[PDB]
DNA sequence: ATTTTACTAACTGATAGCGGAACTTTGGGACACCCACAGGTTACGCGAAAATGGC
């Protein structure tokens, strides 16, 4: 009863919901993009994997 | 002089530890598309007490 009054989706609208989810991962990243901390530890990172 | 015994050292087995490689074990992943379930059942009967319905 409780999952039945939630209606199927579409190929649009399947379309639609991962763009919705895309575009709050990308505003989440951004948003740690904005930070002193994070930028470093990425380059780090590389730092220590470009040296295999 | 001889025999029994106490002392001691060497052998051996058990055992705790370790190495390491094989073996078992755990967690992750898989992109044509797939989109609402069973699921046997019951010929009981009786009395109480508890929950519903009638106006």
């Amino acid at each position: 009863r409780e999952m039945g009054t939630v209606e199927l989706l579409t190929r649009e609208g399947e379309i639609d919901i991962a763009k919705r989810i895309e575009d709050g991962i990308n505003q989440v990243q951004s948003a740690i993009a904005e930070y002193p901390g994070t930028i470093p530890y990425i380059l780090e990172q590389f730092d220590r994997v470009q040296a295999e």
